[PDB]
């Protein structure tokens, strides 16, 4: 995070360094808006490649809310 | 309801009324397991001849449960 600290020492610099990380071989995408579609497009081809082997999601046990923490919410009321 | 009160005045059991219904034009089931089916299957000729016109469903406004209510349900703990 921070490439945009510059546009208000070099190396260390945050649009250098993401730079060097993405000529070495390190799936950076282009800005921070892309995240989430780069971790999305790795993730398919590893799904698609017989790499990653899927876990069949369960639910699980349910605990009732805290009272003290499910009334600053707003889902109870008692007056 | 209690068509099978018999199975333990004539006109005024529970199968000849509900026969009776099914003679003179009421969409009788022919036992209460299909009454959702029946319900069902008028609906739907209801809508396909531009009859009823369904309603657009928006979410409502929501108040916070009863605290009293919603502890004997057991979603609220506390000591």
């Amino acid at each position: 995070i921070g490439t945009c600290a510059t546009m208000f020492q070099a190396s260390e610099t945050a649009v250098a360094k993401n730079q060097a990380l993405k000529e070495a071989g390190v799936f950076v995408p282009r800005s921070f808006d892309e995240l989430g579609e780069i971790i999305q497009s790795v993730y398919e081809d590893l799904v698609a490649n017989g790499v990653i082997v899927p876990a069949q999601e369960v639910p699980p046990p349910t605990v009732p809310m805290d009272y003290s923490w499910a009334r600053e919410l707003g889902l109870i009321r008692k007056p």
